[PDB]
């Protein structure tokens, strides 16, 4: 099947896009016409959000979005309103006036937490009967299972029973052929369409280097002197394994009067939002951050990602380097590591998760020591069968990785 004129005019008018990506249309058609439950594993930057934002905008109904990343949900609600798409966050602290506007059908996309959703199942059935619920989205779906687990998700299996004619579309960036199964069981999904995309980001050069023991010695090669001032080549994210390491790296970089901000769960949500927004507005050139639950760094032109210390697992590496080069322009992702890092990772839920993570960590140590193409290694772990001409054209060249360089 193919999109009709009204479909393409809606996508361009409200989202600014000329065409639907292949798996984006496989999910949208399935929800819009077949009303079927969906599981979609798409690459970092592909555009999973359109799969849940577009269908309610086209039919003029309501979409229920469940997402853990509070800060970027606030960015998306503000983003939707700016694109003339009425959207809001529905919670217990929301006004009576905004809640009556939802009951009237004046809001296309409504964002809720798992707790609110379970505690207000009667409102959901009232919205379904009176207005109609196009779909119920579970963003970062790999959490109900896996390299990350959240038990708040478990109380969402009661949604299918209450709303059997409403499709649940669970979207994620990291989920293997076994991960998508336990999501179907915990959500009680009925014969869902299981879709996968290619996993390459060909505009991301890859390099692995050994740590010298001195922070400024390790990071100085990434810095350029512009007038008489030291700075990065462009917007940069430095990922650190601990909140303490984030503080030490920021401390050393501030001796060079570098424009940067730190980002960790030790800071309040308010201080975090400020740093993220200063990074997006290009007021800060570098963010030194830790990968911890509920956090995210969304920017379209990140030119460098530095992992200061060995990454946790292959899912962590993929999910973290995918923040670079969303504009399609040349970017770099460097790992600075030491064997002491991997031993620390060995110590820091279910036994299946532990075995899966330990397998990806042994793969991680192999990846770091390896003399083969970094790009060839990464795509084999996810058994990627959509490794296209664009990827093959970059492999074996200077722009691919450090091991492809002469
Ligand atoms: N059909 C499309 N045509 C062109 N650009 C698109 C299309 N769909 C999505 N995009 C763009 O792709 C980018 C995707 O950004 P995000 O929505 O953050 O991606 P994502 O896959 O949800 O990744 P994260 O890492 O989870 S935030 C945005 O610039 C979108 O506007
Ligand atoms: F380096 C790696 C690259 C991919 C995976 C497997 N994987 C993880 N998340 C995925 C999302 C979509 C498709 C596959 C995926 C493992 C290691
Ligand atoms: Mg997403
Ligand atoms: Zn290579």
């Amino acid at each position: 099947p193919a999109p009709n004129e009204e479909q393409v005019t809606c996508l361009k008018m409200y989202f600014g896009h000329s065409s639907f990506k292949p798996v984006q249309w496989k999910v949208i058609h399935s929800v819009l016409e077949e009303r079927r439950d969906n599981v979609a594993v798409m690459a970092t930057g592909y555009g999973k959000s359109l799969c849940f934002q577009y269908p309610p905008v086209y039919v003029g109904k309501i979409g229920l979005v469940i997402s853990p990343l509070i800060s970027l949900m606030e960015d998306q609600v503000l983003q939707l309103k700016m694109s003339n798409i009425p959207a809001c966050f529905l919670g217990s602290a929301q006004s009576e006036n905004v809640l009556t506007d939802i009951k009237l059908g004046k809001y296309r996309i409504v964002y809720v937490t798992p707790e609110y959703c379970s505690g207000n199942m009667g409102l959901l059935q009232q919205l379904e009967a009176d207005i109609g619920i196009t779909l119920i989205a579970v963003d970062e779906a790999h959490c109900i299972s896996g390299h990350d687990f959240r038990d708040s998700f478990r109380k969402l299996g009661s949604l299918k029973t209450a709303l059997p004619m409403v499709p649940i579309v669970a979207l994620t960036a990291t989920a293997s052929s076994s991960i998508r199964e336990d999501i179907v069981r915990c959500l009680n999904l009925r014969n869902p369409q299981i879709t996968c995309t290619g996993f390459d980001r060909p505009n991301l050069y890859l390099e692995v280097r050994r740590k010298t023991g001195n922070i400024l010695q390790d990071l100085q090669p990434f810095l350029v002197k512009t007038s008489s001032h030291w700075e990065f080549e462009g917007p940069t994210i430095i990922y650190c394994p601990s909140r303490k390491m984030t503080q030490q790296v920021t401390g050393e970089l501030r001796k060079l009067n570098l424009s940067c901000g730190t980002y960790h769960a030790g800071m309040s949500f308010s201080t975090r939002k400020d740093i993220h927004h200063r990074f997006v507005r290009d007021e800060i050139q570098c963010v030194i951050a830790t990968i911890a639950f509920g956090m995210g760094i969304n920017k379209a032109d990140i030119r460098q990602v530095i992992h200061y210390g060995a990454p946790k697992d292959m899912e962590s590496y993929y999910q973290e380097i995918g923040r670079a080069g969303r504009d399609g322009l040349q970017s770099s992702c460097h790992v600075l590591w030491a064997p002491a890092d991997i031993n620390l990772n060995r110590h820091l839920r279910n036994e299946k998760f532990r075995l899966y993570k330990l397998k990806m960590m042994a793969k991680m140590e192999k990846y770091l020591h390896s003399s083969r193409c970094r790009r060839q290694i990464i795509l084999s772990h996810f058994e990627d069968k959509q490794v296209q001409k664009a990827s093959l054209g970059i492999m074996g060249t200077e722009k691919c990785c450090d091991n492809c360089r002469s």
